[PDB]
C-alpha cells in the first residue's frame, strides 16, 4: 500500500501526537515519514542524565546558522532530533509550560479558540505525572493536582536521585530573600517565582521519556498506524488545477536514494520542526513566488510569509565555586522585568517603550515588506504589555550542582524582539536553508540579557547562598569588572552565547491578513487539506520549555483535525 488517509511528514515531538491520536480511529490509516530512526537503545538517549551527549552524533541535524551580524558575526549552530522523537530525543527534558495570559495573546491577535483555557485540558491529556515521594518533597519537589494529568502518554516526574542539599536550600532563602517566592507549579499558568522543576522521565524505567517511548513505541502495534523510518519527505504534490490547493501527497526520497509517492486521502500533516517545515511549502510550491522561481520551484499558493517570523532566544552561562562540595536540587528561576531590574524598572521601560516602532520598521525590511509595520506595531505591542503590564517572566535562570564545588547557571532572556527568516537556499531539498535568526538584533534582547546575567552576580553574591560560594568564575571578575558597563556585559554575552534551541513562528498561526502562514485549525492558507503542527506554528515565544506546550497544541490539534473528517 502507499495510500494512506493521513501523511504526517516527521515522527517528532508534535508529528507523533498527530499520527497517535488520528489512529485511535481503526478505519483511519495513518503514515509517519520519518528521516531518522528508532533510539530507543541509543545511551545518549535514554540516560536520564545524559543531556548534551547526543551534540554533534549523528542523531543532531546541526543546522547551521548565517553569520549573526547584530551579535558579533559568527555563524551559530541550532541542533535538532534526527531520530524517530525528534528533538525530545536530545533536549534537556525539562517540562514547563507557559504564562496563561501568554496564550490567551494567540485569541487576540485573532486566532479563535487559542487561549489558556482553551488549551489546559490538552496540556492535562498528554501528560501523566509522578507525584514525589516525601524524600523529594524534603528536597523541594511540588505540584498542584488540578493542573497536572495523571493519565496521558507522556511521564513527567522527578529523578529518584532528588535529594535536598545545601546549594537548593541555600538557592530558596536566597530568592525568597530577594523577594521572589517559591511556588508549588509553574505549570498552572502563573510563572514567576522559583521552582524544583519536573522532567520528561519514565521514573520507574529511570529513562528519559522521549516522544517515541511517550506517543509511539506503546503503540506501534496499531495496525492502521504505518513507519517509514530513514525516508526523507521532499515536497509535497498537488492534485490538477491552477483554486484552492490540494495535497495529493507526498514525494520521498528512501535510503537507497530512490524517489517515490505516497499519496494522502484525507490530509498531509507537517511536522518536520520549525527549521523544516517551512522548507517543505516552499519546496511544495507554498511561500513567496519570489523566492521559489529563483530558486526554479513553480508557485503553487503565493504566501510570501513562510519562514519569516523566525523567533528565537539565546542562552548565556555564568558559573561560581563553593569553599566546598555543592549539591541537591537543580531550580528554576522565572523573575519579572522588576525582580530583574528593581529600581531601574520604569526607566528600562519607558526606553523600550520608545523603541517599539523602531523595531517594527527594522522588521519590515527583514521580510522585504511582507509583514506590514501597523501589524509588527500591534505584535510587538502584545509584547511589551505582556511583559510591562501582566509582568510576565522575563527570564529563565537554571541553577544547579556542577560537579564538585561547582554552580552552574544557564540564562536566557524570554522575549526578545529580534525576528529574522529562513529559506531555502535550492530546490535540492539536501541543500542547506539560509538560517537567520538575528540574535541581538534589538537593544532590549542584548540590555535584558545583560540585565539577566547582572542578576545572577547579584544573587551569588547574596545571603545565604553568598556563605557557600567563594567566587565567581564566569565571567568572573577580571573579565567583568564590579563596575563594568552595559556594553561590556553584551560584549561578553554575544562573545560567548549559544542558541537556547526554542525556534518558532516560520508558519504562524495569525489571521493571513496580518501575515499568518496557518488559520486557527492549523491549516496553511491557500490550502484545503494541509496543515503545519509543530513549533512553526507558535505566533510568539512562549516563558516555558517547548515540549509541554508543543505536546498540547498537537493533542488540540488532532481533535479540529478529526472534528474536520467528520
Ligand atoms: C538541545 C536542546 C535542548 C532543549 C530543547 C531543544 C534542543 C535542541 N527544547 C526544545 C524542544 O525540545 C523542541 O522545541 C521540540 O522538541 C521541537 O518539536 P517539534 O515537533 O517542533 O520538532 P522535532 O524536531 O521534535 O520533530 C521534527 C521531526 O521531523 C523529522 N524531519 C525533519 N525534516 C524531515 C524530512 N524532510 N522528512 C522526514 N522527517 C523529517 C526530524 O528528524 C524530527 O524527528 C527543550 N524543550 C523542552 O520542553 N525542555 C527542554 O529541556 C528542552 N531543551
Ligand atoms: O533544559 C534545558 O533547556 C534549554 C532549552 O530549553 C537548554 O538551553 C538548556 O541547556 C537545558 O538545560
Amino acid at each position: 500500500t502507499t495510500t494512506y488517509d493521513y501523511i504526517v511528514v516527521g515522527g517528532g515531538t508534535s508529528g507523533l501526537v498527530v499520527a497517535n491520536r488520528l489512529s485511535e480511529n481503526p478505519d483511519v490509516s495513518v503514515l509517519l515519514l520519518e528521516a531518522g530512526a528508532s533510539v530507543f537503545n541509543n545511551p545518549d538517549v535514554t540516560n536520564a542524565n545524559g543531556y548534551g551527549l547526543a551534540f554533534g552524533s549523528a542523531i543532531d541535524w546541526q543546522y547551521q546558522s548565517i553569520n549573526q551580524s547584530y551579535a558579533g558575526g559568527k555563524q551559530q549552530v541550532l541542533r535538532a532530533g534526527k531520530a524517530l522523537g525528534g528533538t525530545s530525543t536530545i533536549n534537556g527534558m525539562a517540562y514547563t509550560r507557559a504564562e496563561d495570559v501568554q496564550i490567551d495573546v494567540w485569541q487576540k491577535l485573532g486566532n479563535e479558540g487559542w487561549t489558556w483555557k482553551d488549551l489546559l485540558p490538552y496540556y492535562l491529556k498528554s501528560e501523566n505525572l509522578t507525584a514525589p515521594t516525601s524524600s523529594q518533597v524534603a528536597a523541594g519537589a511540588a505540584y498542584n493536582p488540578a493542573v497536572n494529568g495523571k493519565e496521558g502518554p507522556l511521564k513527567v516526574g522527578w529523578s529518584g536521585s532528588l535529594a535536598s542539599g545545601n546549594l537548593s536550600v541555600a538557592l530558596n532563602r536566597t530568592f525568597q530573600a530577594a523577594g521572589v517566592p517559591w511556588v508549588e507549579d509553574v505549570n498552572g499558568g502563573k510563572m514567576r517565582g522559583f521552582n524544583i522543576y519536573p522532567s520528561t522521565l519514565d521514573v520507574d524505567l529511570n529513562v528519559r521519556e522521549d516522544a517515541a517511548r511517550a506517543y509511539y513505541f506503546p503503540y506501534d502495534d496499531r495496525k492502521n498506524l504505518h513507519l517509514l523510518e530513514n525516508t526523507t519527505a521532499n515536497r509535497l504534490f498537488w492534485k490538477n488545477g491552477s483554486e484552492e490547493a490540494i495535497a495529493d501527497g507526498v514525494e520521498i526520497t528512501s535510503a537507497d536514494g530512490k524517489v517515490t509517492r505516497v499519496h494522502a486521502k484525507k490530509e498531509v500533516i507537517i511536522s518536520a520542526g520549525a527549521l523544516r517545515s517551512p522548507l517543505i511549502l516552499e519546496l511544495s510550491g507554498v511561500g513567496n513566488p519570489t523566492i521559489l522561481k529563483k530558486n526554479n520551484i513553480t508557485p503553487r499558493v503565493d504566501l510570501p510569509t513562510v519562514g519569516e517570523n523566525l523567533q528565537d532566544q539565546f542562552n548565556n552561562g555564568m558559573a561560581g565555586e563553593g569553599y566546598g562540595v555543592l549539591a541537591g536540587a537543580s531550580t528554576v528561576t522565572y523573575p519579572s522585568i522588576s525582580d530583574v531590574f528593581g529600581n531601574e524598572t520604569d526607566s528600562i521601560v519607558a526606553s523600550l517603550r520608545s523603541q517599539l516602532s523602531d523595531y517594527a520598521a527594522a522588521t519590515v525590511k527583514v521580510s522585504n515588506g511582507h509583514m506590514k509595520q501597523e501589524d509588527l506595531e500591534r505584535l510587538y505591542q502584545l509584547q511589551f504589555d505582556l511583559i510591562v503590564k501582566d509582568k510576565v517572566p522575563i527570564a529563565e535562570i537554571l541553577f544547579h550542582p556542577g560537579g564538585g564545588n561547582a554552580v552552574s547557571s544557564e540564562f536566557w532572556g524570554l522575549l526578545p524582539f529580534a525576528r529574522g527568516n529562513i529559506h531555502i537556499s535550492s530546490n535540492d531539498p539536501t541543500a542547506p536553508a539560509a538560517i537567520n535568526p538575528n540574535y541581538f538584533m534589538f537593544e532590549w534582547d542584548g540590555k535584558s540579557q545583560a540585565g539577566i546575567a547582572k542578576y545572577i552576580r547579584k544573587i551569588l553574591r547574596s545571603a545565604p547562598l553568598n556563605k557557600l560560594i567563594a567566587k565567581e568564575t564566569k565571567p568572573g571578575l577580571s573579565e567583568i569588572p564590579a563596575t563594568a558597563a552595559d556594553e561590556k556585559w553584551v560584549e561578553w554575552l554575544k562573545a560567548n552565547y549559544r542558541s537556547n534551541f526554542h525556534p518558532v513562528g516560520t508558519a504562524a498561526m495569525m489571521p493571513r491578513s496580518i501575515g499568518g502562514v496557518v488559520d486557527n485549525r492549523l491549516r496553511v492558507y491557500g490550502t484545503s487539506n494541509v496543515r503545519v503542527v509543530d513549533a512553526s506554528v507558535l505566533p510568539f515565544q512562549v516563558c516555558g520549555h517547548l515540549v509541554s506546550t508543543l505536546y498540547a497544541v498537537a493533542e488540540r490539534a488532532s481533535d479540529l483535525i478529526k472534528e474536520d473528517a467528520k
